[PDB]
């Protein structure tokens, strides 16, 4: 075999580039689509296209434009540019609306520069947007706004838009607004960061910065002053007949005001209907309310007879937090994610006065996400298929018939494709199906009411011939039993794999609660490389606390972070060696984040089964890390709680077992995440015991360490190192 | 050679100690020397001794003392415990006296804890000390203290303590108290940091401190805001119960005031009669002003005709800054160090009220300091004898004939001995010379009149016997000559160095303006371990910029900072590199501070010379540092005066040229005096450049790295850099 191998220079200039399809639902049957910078309107049932916005257009705006939003009504385009990025979803823009209908940039009451959310009504044409902390509302938009809050200060109250940890943790957004289904309402959460301690760091800037900054951001670690969180609800319809409209707070309910508690989850039922989701700070209780416009009174009421509470006895609720309800047109009933009874997650449907539900689903797998409901169909995504967690397909379940449910994708391509995701238009009369792997990615158009295949709209024949003339490695998906248990695991192999030789074994690492590291995604990556180049295996274990297996699994860690998870990854390698086809002496094990934390408590435990390893921005001790993700799991640090096992599961408790071991520890400097604190402790512990180790900071780096060059030096430092370790020339 | 050889735990746990000779005269006959933690005091005349304090004395204290201090008249003992350091020369602590009459420990009107600095007057037994930023004086150390100032502020004002800048870059010390001889009058600086920009970075302490702290430190940086001063007088003698006391305030002179400005020095002449040096922010131009006290006035006053003007055509003023003056005993003359028409630095002798002086030395050599003075001699250290600037000799000038000078150290023990200092007692009556190389420290006693040797206080032949025992290196001092100047070099050798063989060569740096790294000194250090036992050669070079030879040599890179000084590094490995017995494919250079600029600097030339190198807490950029040391130099970083060499002179402008060598970078986090900044800055670039590297962090160590566990950790890691850079086992 002469053809090249894929090396560490492919991966990181590119030179094999997936092709996606990005499209962008306008309506029922028209979605947007950019094709050499300019946006096409196509039409999903014949195929057909024409130039929405050519990409000549903008010519002479002055500015690059970094994205764009049409309003539902399509009679307007949002242009954001002067993008500058925040932490993983917030930043700052600014925007122009351009009127499409008379083709022309509005010029009057613009939307502010370094606004920090803006959204379009739902229907029309109104826009709300945040600025400074405060909330405003336009009608149209080429007059003035109307403001709705005057609580915003920097640092403090923040109206509309999440603080850091709402919006890494809770959230997964910065938006905290939410316009009623046909616009007349804004919903809003507003937060209180005032006792809340901030994390401070040193930020350098470029060379010409003669001081450097600091960086002072509200960040409650493990037990400190939590923010506190209202939640309002204004009629935007009376905005130009008042001055001055009427926010009507929607109070959390006695069972959550008894103490610490969090907002959750916001979806609207109907035009006068809300549902809220609160959590106790201990997150093992859950409570929703759904709350009603009295037209008479102004006020929104919530009626106990259609609350309905969500717990736990053996963890916290929720994968990651409590799941989000799916309303009928009526709003009198939903369908929701829940636990049932063995702790597999499925589809339970609720009316909204009875505290009872009735699963639609079930069996020893489950329910991903539920991705659209119409009258008479639930479409959602499961790994039920061939008994696979690992695996994602689409299916149907008739509502009038529960026995009815249809696999829409399992068979499609079953030998390329058995990881989907799917795009459904606005009324789910279209959907495109997106197929991950494991073989090339493949894009694909489907009608709903047969749902046949209207055609393919990319499937990487280019790339497929390019890797043709390439030594790929290939990637084996399985299982060990243990305890009488399913664990599975993958393992990227070099070309030609031979299991009569001895191969060099890298173990990669997350293994936080509800993580899969083993799946049926195609990836090409720094693994790629490393099996492709340099024959060296790498696999990845999922083991106890792991995902979408059952709370058998899933909860096994509870209170217990540094345990069974560590634990496992260590009998994973252990069992690799077993196989056969493994050189003992040399196996080496790397992860970021909680990979890091892993990696780092693995190398300190005495195992003596690893030569090497890489911690990436590691967690070293949980009293430094984020209340609402530690606290989920860890419960309080205090003697009355958990504070042993939070002293007891630390990275530098173990240092002297690093004697044994060769470590790079690497960390970026600005990671306002994981704070560079959390690595200069093992370091210090390290110094003071007299293990020798190897390090790395980046200036100015956050958590995903992913400007380009950085990227580029990071994965550059780490492969010298592996190869070293392994001695490979 | 079955001997051992001089190992890197030798050197990390000092298993081979020098033996010192620290005493203290007390009056012109007599001194005290701790022995075995008691405190003996000696008669100098006949070597007898008598126990002063008992090592018993304070066994049930209930603290442990970190020093004492006892008053001028023997009656009191100052005890200093719970020490707390601050930066190179400032920390505070808690004080208690011991009344050594009545055997007792004083407990009314007890010194504060938290105290910033203490010191007794130079005779009897008053005390001023520093709390809360503000003087206080006891007259007793049973009575009531009177407080002279009422305006010290954290971080704002300081009364009698030097801010930042003023400790490391001007005084050497944190006290700004000065005491008249017989402690009549007490004179101090007062400082305000108002305008100062604050450095500030992050400490982490110890792991159970949940939430990083922010250092924040007023540091002036190139061009920023200086600090301003302000200089009284205050007569202890008329203190009251029922007032507040007066202090005199002596201004600058109006040469000064017209911009920014430094007090530089203060010196008392007589009970009567003070001198300061003022120096101007452009530091090429420096007043004394001569300032007496007017009895019917109550005042201080300055006679124009009494100012001595001090500048420099070529350079800065003084080798750091304007020499101290020694007065005679009526006060009405002085002699004091000054750079004379050939450039070399000789003693010249003021009248009080003339403008010019008299050189009383002259030659081709440089006095290093006046040590003593009597009506009939000078004694003074210089470098004179056999014309090696790296060497250092105690002579007597005959002040009724200067052809009158007689060497009294040159010939003592001329193989071994050709590195002295002194140390005098109160009159001059007796000395203590103290030799540090080329052979084993050696302390002896002299006495004046005939300059007999009474004597030997301290041999180190117990060391001497012990080093018999393992193979040492040994050290060669030598010069080459660049275009018509010797520039001089030293060679620590391995143990049977062979010239027939080529070794690998490490260059010692540090080449800062005035510095001298070749000299005749004895040291047990890193080199010394890296030549016995890795048969590595090291060499260090004092080329241009360097002190000691004329400012010829010294103001060759004035306003020119990483030019000349860096170039001939690189050329003296050239040569070094051409003398047979070196290995030109193992040359590799490190160094500290200002040496790790230059490290950097010469790494970055693209001379090809250079293997690798090492960079400890390196200046990166010019406008980094502080404003006292850098502008020193350099001057102001603006358009009009020397920006365009500010910006041509850093580290990162030369990222691209690392590519060809292996470097590491080590920066401690908590440097408080070159910022972690200038490290993170070096990274960022080469990262930017696509260059490989390795690096190290100290958390929480400042500049010295000095902790017993960074310190042993820094060497081992630098040692395993070097070794496998030299393919060394
Ligand atoms: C955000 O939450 C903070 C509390 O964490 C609220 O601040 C508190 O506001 C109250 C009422 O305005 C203040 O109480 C007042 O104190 C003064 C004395 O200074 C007294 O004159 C008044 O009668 C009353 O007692 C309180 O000082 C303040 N507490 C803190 C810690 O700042 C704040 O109002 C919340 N803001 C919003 C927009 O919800
Ligand atoms: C330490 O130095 C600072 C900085 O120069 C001194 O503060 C300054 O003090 C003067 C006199 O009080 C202030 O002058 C005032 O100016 C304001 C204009 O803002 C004017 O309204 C008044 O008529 C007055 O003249 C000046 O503002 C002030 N600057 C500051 C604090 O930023 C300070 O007095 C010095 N402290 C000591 C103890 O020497
Ligand atoms: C050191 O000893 C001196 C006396 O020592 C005598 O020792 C003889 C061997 C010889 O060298 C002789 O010349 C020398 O004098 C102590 O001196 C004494 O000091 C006290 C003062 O408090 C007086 O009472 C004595 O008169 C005086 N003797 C003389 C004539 O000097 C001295 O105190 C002692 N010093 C120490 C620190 O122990
Ligand atoms: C709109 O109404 C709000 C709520 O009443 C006003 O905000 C209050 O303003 C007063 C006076 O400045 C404060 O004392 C209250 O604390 C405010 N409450 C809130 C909820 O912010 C706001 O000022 C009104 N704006 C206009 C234009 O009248
Ligand atoms: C959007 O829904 C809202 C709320 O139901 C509508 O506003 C109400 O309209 C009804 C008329 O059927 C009236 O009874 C009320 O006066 C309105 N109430 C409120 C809260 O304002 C609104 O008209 C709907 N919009 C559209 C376009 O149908
Ligand atoms: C939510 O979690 C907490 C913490 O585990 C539970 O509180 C425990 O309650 C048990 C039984 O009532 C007590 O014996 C313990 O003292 C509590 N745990 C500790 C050690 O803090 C609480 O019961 C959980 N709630 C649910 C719904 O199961
Ligand atoms: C000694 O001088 C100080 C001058 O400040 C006096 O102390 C201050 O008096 C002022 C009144 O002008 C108060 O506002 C302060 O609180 C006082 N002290 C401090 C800590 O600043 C003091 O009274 C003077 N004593 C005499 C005898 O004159
Ligand atoms: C310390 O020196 C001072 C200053 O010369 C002496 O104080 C003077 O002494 C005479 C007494 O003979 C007075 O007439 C003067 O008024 C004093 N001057 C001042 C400024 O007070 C003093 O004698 C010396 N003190 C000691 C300890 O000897
Ligand atoms: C102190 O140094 C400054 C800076 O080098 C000197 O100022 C320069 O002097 C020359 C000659 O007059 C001028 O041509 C330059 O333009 C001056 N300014 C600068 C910023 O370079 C000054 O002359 C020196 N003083 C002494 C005593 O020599
Ligand atoms: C897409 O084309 C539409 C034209 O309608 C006919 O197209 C023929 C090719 C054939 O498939 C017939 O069945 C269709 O009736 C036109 O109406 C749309 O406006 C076009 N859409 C866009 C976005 O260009
Ligand atoms: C602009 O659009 C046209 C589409 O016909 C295309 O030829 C051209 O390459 C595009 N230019 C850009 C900016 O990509
Ligand atoms: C945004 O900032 C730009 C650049 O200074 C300015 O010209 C423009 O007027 C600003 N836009 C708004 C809405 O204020
Ligand atoms: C204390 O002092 C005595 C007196 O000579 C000395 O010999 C002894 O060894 C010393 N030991 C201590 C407590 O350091
Ligand atoms: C110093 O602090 C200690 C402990 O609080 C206290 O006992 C002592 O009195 C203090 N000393 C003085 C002189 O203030």
């Amino acid at each position: 075999d002469s053809r090249k191998t894929y090396t560490l220079t492919d991966y990181l200039k590119n030179t094999y580039r997936l092709k996606l399809y990005s499209l962008r639902w306008i309506s029922d049957h028209e979605y947007l689509y950019k094709q050499e910078n300019n946006i096409l309107v196509f039409n999903a049932e014949y195929g057909n296209s024409s130039v929405f916005l050519e990409n000549s257009t903008f010519d002479e705006f002055g500015h690059s434009i970094n994205d764009y939003s049409i309003s539902p009504d399509g009679q307007f385009i949002l242009l954001e540019y002067n993008y500058v990025k925040q932490w993983r979803h917030s930043y700052t823009a600014s925007y122009d609306i351009y009127d499409l209908n008379k083709r022309q940039l509005i010029t009057e009451e613009r939307i502010p520069n370094n606004t920090q959310w803006v959204t379009w009504s739902p229907v029309g044409h109104k826009l709300a947007y945040v600025w400074n902390n405060d909330i405003y509302v336009k009608i149209e938009p080429n007059l003035p706004s109307y403001r709705i809050t005057w609580t915003g200060k920097e640092d403090i109250i923040y109206n509309g838009i999440t603080d850091w940890v709402y919006e890494e943790e809770v959230f997964s957004a910065y938006s905290a607004l939410w316009w009623s289904p046909n616009g007349t309402f804004l919903a809003y959460a507003q937060f209180n960061d005032t006792e809340v301690p901030l994390i401070e760091y040193s930020f350098y800037s470029d060379e010409s910065l003669q001081y450097p900054k600091t960086v002072r951001v509200p960040y409650p670690k493990a037990g400190a002053v939590n923010p506190t969180v209202k939640f309002f609800v204004v009629n935007t319809d009376s905005l130009s007949s008042v001055t001055n409209a009427t926010s009507i707070q929607i109070t959390a309910p006695a069972s959550m005001l008894i103490g610490d508690h969090y907002l959750c989850d916001v979806t609207w039922a109907t035009q006068e209907r809300i549902s809220l989701q609160w959590l106790r700070r201990i997150q093992n209780y859950s409570v929703m309310d759904i709350c009603d416009y009295d037209e008479s009174s102004g006020r929104w009421n919530c009626l106990v007879a259609r609350q309905h509470i969500e717990m736990s006895t053996t963890g916290w609720v929720g994968r990651f937090r409590p799941s989000e309800p799916h309303f009928t047109l009526d709003g009198n009933s939903f369908y929701k994610i829940i636990s049932n009874e063995e702790g597999y997650r499925h589809i339970c449907y609720f009316q909204i006065d009875k505290k009872d539900c009735t699963f639609i689903t079930k069996g020893t797998w489950e329910v991903i996400g539920i991705e659209a409901l119409t009258s008479d169909y639930l479409y959602y995504i499961s790994n039920e298929y061939k008994g696979m967690p690992g695996g994602r397909n689409l299916y149907k379940i008739q509502l009038s018939d529960y026995t009815k449910v249809t696999c829409l994708s399992c068979e499609l391509n079953p030998e390329r494709c058995q990881y989907y995701s799917v795009s459904f238009s606005k009324e789910a009369k279209y959907y495109q199906l997106r197929c991950s792997g494991p073989g090339l990615p493949l894009y694909t158009l489907h009608s709903s009411v047969n749902d046949k295949g209207l055609r393919v709209l990319e499937d990487n024949s280019a790339l497929d011939k390019m890797l043709q003339n390439v030594q790929m490695p290939s990637k084996k998906l399985d299982f060990i039993i243990l305890n009488e248990t399913k664990f599975w695991y993958q393992m990227i192999l070099p070309p030609h794999f031979d299991k009569s030789k001895k191969y060099p074994l890298l173990l990669d690492v997350y293994a936080g609660p509800c993580s899969q590291k083993a799946d049926t995604v195609f990836r090409l990556n720094w693994a790629t490389y490393l099996a492709s180049t340099e024959n060296i295996i790498v696999a990845s274990f999922d083991g106890r606390g792991s995902g979408y297996q059952g709370d058998k699994i899933m909860h096994a860690i509870n209170r217990r972070l540094g345990t069974f998870e560590v634990e496992d990854q260590i009998e994973a390698a252990r069992q690799f060696s077993k196989m056969g086809f493994v050189d003992n002496k040399r196996i080496a094990i790397w992860g970021w984040s909680y990979g890091g934390y892993v990696t780092s408590m693995v190398l300190g435990s005495g195992s003596g089964v690893f030569k090497c390893g890489i911690a990436v921005a590691p967690v070293s001790r949980w009293e430094y890390y984020d209340s609402v993700y530690t606290e989920r799991y860890m419960g309080l640090p205090t003697p009355e709680d958990n504070l042993d096992h939070y002293r007891n599961s630390t990275v530098m408790s173990r240092a002297e077992n690093f004697k044994q071991v060769e470590y790079l520890l690497i960390h970026g400097t600005a990671d306002d995440n994981v704070h560079f604190q959390q690595s200069a402790q093992i370091s210090k512990a390290l110094v003071d015991v007299g293990v020798d180790f190897q390090a790395m900071w980046y200036t100015d780096e956050d958590h995903g360490i992913a400007s380009s060059t950085a990227h580029q030096h990071i994965y550059t430092h780490m492969s010298h190192f592996i190869k070293q370790c392994f001695s490979l020339p």
